[PDB]
């Protein structure tokens, strides 16, 4: 371990560079899986004047965080759910990037809608832009959809001890959405029939809803169906219970998903994948 923090960036790189060979990592997935974690802290200092949470992490970031990096697909965004308006939410995140934490501070660009059907309110894409005192370190893609039903009425918290590996002493706790709205969402998703020329590309749920149903307590079983429901209701497209359908370019997409889970024991062809998900399908739809 590290004494003292990186005195600057050229210090914090190469520390990145240790690390990743140390634990057999390439150096870009490490450098954006830390970059995540500083932006998951600032996020983590909003929170409502009770002092519960404004943005509650979800998708492959929430998983990264919970099963690890070794044991958690490759994330490309930083996916929230928000209990406020955009412009709050991008505000408060700005003042926190401006005062900094640990050395970094931050700057975020201008939230841009995605078409999803279903939602009143549609989901904001935006970046982060991490400096590490005062010089420019990495770029974090930002995705924050509104709250839908109890989707942020409880949350679990995972922390990292990602920073400290470079010698920046603090933890890491970030608020997630719970693995039953989790769950809901991604079922969603993943059985959604896309628009005209949008062809759905989201084989890579089904690699996480392998992971989710792994994590899911047993307990926690009618929650997920209740979840599932009231996400289903509440966007009012394709019916519960979803058939597990794969599109003819799945097999490789699913096969990509897979990068880096080789230890787990997770299906290793879509076919499979899809047959392993409508079996979690059905035993949520019996817990009644």
């Amino acid at each position: 371990p590290y004494s003292s923090p990186p005195t600057n960036l050229r210090s914090l790189r190469d520390r990145l560079t240790q690390v990743a060979e140390r634990q057999g990592v390439v150096f870009g997935r490490l450098q954006r899986h830390v970059a995540m974690i500083v932006v998951a802290q600032f996020a983590a200092t909003l929170t409502d004047d009770t002092g519960a949470p404004l943005l509650l992490v979800k998708g492959g970031s929430s998983l990264e965080l919970r099963r690890g990096i070794p044991d958690s697909r490759t994330s490309k965004d930083f996916d929230t759910v928000a209990r406020r308006d955009i412009e709050l939410i991008h505000e408060q995140l700005a003042d926190a990037g401006e005062t900094g934490w640990e050395g970094f501070t931050a700057i975020f660009t201008a939230p841009e809608e995605i078409d999803v059907p279903g939602m009143p309110v549609k989901p904001r894409r935006f970046t982060a832009k991490l400096s590490y005192r005062g010089r420019a370190f990495a770029t974090v893609p930002i995705e924050v959809s509104s709250v839908e039903a109890g989707n942020a009425d409880q949350f679990d918290t995972l922390t990292s001890d990602a920073l400290g590996l470079v010698g920046v002493p603090a933890a890491v706790a970030v608020p997630c959405m719970t693995i039953p709205w989790q769950i809901a969402q991604a079922l969603h998703a993943v059985t959604a029939v896309l628009e005209e020329p949008k062809v759905n590309d989201r084989a890579h749920d089904l690699v996480d809803l392998q992971l989710l149903e792994g994590l899911l307590l047993d307990a926690d079983l009618m929650p997920t169906r209740s979840a599932c429901i009231a996400i289903f209701e509440a966007r009012a497209q394709h019916p519960w219970p979803p058939r597990v359908a794969t599109l003819p370019h799945w097999p490789l997409i699913y096969a990509g998903a897979l990068e880096g889970l080789d230890h787990l024991e997770l299906a290793r062809t879509v076919d499979a994948a899809a047959q392993a998900v409508q079996r979690f399908v059905a035993r949520i739809d019996r817990a009644t």
